[PDB]
């Protein structure tokens, strides 16, 4: 139907473009960085070999089928009819040779370290890289003599049983051999590398490459396991002439695969950057928070320019700016909010980092956030705000600031308790006398 042509016209119109610039920007940024370990300026060589193999399907393959098979009811001539095949067929072995060889290093790197120490460089993998493109368009010289030009019409120019055979072989080479092998060699190389931890950044390397290629893996299957078992249905097909709800089935799920084959090669950069980056952020997050917490200067400021979250909450809702105020560290809460810190973050209770810096009786902190335009008058769920907490806890130097700064004398929580009330109970004489000194001050500002 209509419908259907412009629905199928507009996804290919998106996987190219979107294909096109992931591919073409993942080529460009590994190309041009300069990654400061071994291993992972190989891992990177297979990413660059995927991108390539991913460009030429959605710069080669994706028009002529866009074009000469939905959006128009042949003229692309014989060398466009044969070399579509081809290099369709190329592309996804140089895929699946590159996923296999990438995971063969990486249980090599996990189960035999010492010897794949010595026995493995960045000149050897780029010696592979080579061999599986020359070994790719090798194994997908057949479909060059299994189609042809012919009246003009691209059909098969070989009788459909020596057809079968081929496509045959081609599925189980090309995609169910490589890909089971790869699958295997992941989940034990994945297993291996737990133990191997467990016993400078060679492990991160080998954590990443674990990751990367489980998610190409996955991405690469669950997009074409749908086009091959088509092409399975193909050769081990029954009779001809079937239900119409049997036609429809066949046709959607014909016309399902071949957008799908592209879905895989276009967003394949960004779901494994995206998982990759997800685990590598939630790790510097956490790291922050506990270095924030424990007062590790130096720790907090290199996890800061490797791009850690600064704002980053916990399950409790604190962010590092909150521990670095609650502990009392006033060189990180400094590091923190000079790269973009929130002074009025919340956690689960709604506490800001004034309300812990003020509980805890840390002037120079209650100050710093202060004068960063932090909130004087904030409060929580309970309604209690730092001059509560400041008074509570006998802290007249914070009193006088918060007071200093247009803190809220008449406040009330929950309890209906106000800074005075928690100052006169807790004993507090000396905070109590300055806090009722402030609520007169309306009274003598204008009469005095
Ligand atoms: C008997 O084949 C099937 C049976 C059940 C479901 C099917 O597709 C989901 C298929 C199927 C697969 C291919 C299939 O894979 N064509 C090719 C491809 O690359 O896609 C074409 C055609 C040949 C040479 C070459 C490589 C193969 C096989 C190009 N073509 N194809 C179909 C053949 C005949 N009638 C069909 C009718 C319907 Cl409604 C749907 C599919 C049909």
């Amino acid at each position: 139907d209509i419908y259907s042509k412009v629905l199928v016209t507009a996804i290919y119109l998106a996987l190219f473009v979107v294909g096109t610039v992931g591919n073409g920007v993942t080529l460009f940024t590994l190309a041009r960085k300069k990654s400061l370990q071994s291993l992972q300026s190989r891992v990177d060589y297979y990413l660059g070999s995927l991108a390539l193999s991913d460009l030429l399907i959605l710069l080669f393959a994706l028009p002529v089928e866009l074009y000469n098979f939905i959006w128009v009811h042949w003229a692309f001539g014989d060398a466009g009819c044969k070399g579509y095949y081809f290099l369709r067929d190329a592309c996804t072995y140089a895929t699946a040779l590159n996923v296999v060889s990438l995971s063969v290093e990486l249980y090599l790197a996990i189960c035999h370290p010492f010897k794949a120490k010595t026995l493995m460089s960045r000149s050897r993998t780029k010696k592979f890289i080579s061999a599986i493109w020359l070994a790719s368009a090798l194994l997908a010289i057949p479909m060059l003599f299994t189609m042809g030009l012919q009246n003009l019409v691209c059909t098969p120019i070989v009788d459909t049983a020596t057809l079968r055979v081929v496509i045959q072989l081609n599925t189980f080479m090309s995609f169910l051999f490589p890909m089971l092998v790869a699958s295997i060699l992941n989940t034990v190389a994945a297993r291996r590398l737990t133990v191997m931890v467990h016993q400078p950044g060679r492990v991160q390397a080998l954590r990443r490459g674990v990751l990367v290629l489980r998610a190409v893996v996955i991405a690469f299957v669950v997009c074409w396991l749908p086009y091959h078992v088509r092409r399975l249905m193909f050769v081990y097909i029954s009779d001809e002439q079937w239900t119409t709800a049997l036609f429809d089935f066949y046709h959607y799920f014909y016309m399902l695969s071949n957008a799908l084959f592209y879905v895989s090669s276009a967003i394949n950069p960004i779901l494994y950057n995206l998982a990759e980056d997800l685990v590598e952020d939630w790790e510097k997050a956490r790291k922050l928070l506990e270095a924030a917490r424990k007062g590790q200067d130096d720790e907090v400021r290199i996890l800061l320019a490797n791009g850690a979250d600064v704002n980053t909450a916990d399950e409790t809702g604190f962010t590092p700016l909150h521990l670095a105020a609650w502990e009392g560290h006033l060189g990180i809460v400094e590091v923190l909010l000079k790269n973009g810190a929130d002074v009025n973050a919340n956690d689960e209770r709604g506490h800001t980092p004034l309300h812990l810096a003020a509980y805890t009786g840390h002037l120079e902190i209650v100050e710093v956030l202060l004068k960063n335009g932090a909130g004087v008058n904030a409060t929580d769920v309970i309604g209690t705000a730092p001059l509560h907490l400041a008074a509570m806890w006998g802290h007249l130097e914070i009193v006088e600031v918060l007071l200093k700064n247009g803190a809220d004398v008449n406040a009330q929580d929950k309890f209906g308790k106000t800074p005075f009330d928690l100052a006169i109970d807790n004993g507090n004489e000396d905070i109590a006398e300055v806090l009722q000194k402030a609520a007169t001050r309306e009274l003598e500002v204008l009469f005095q």
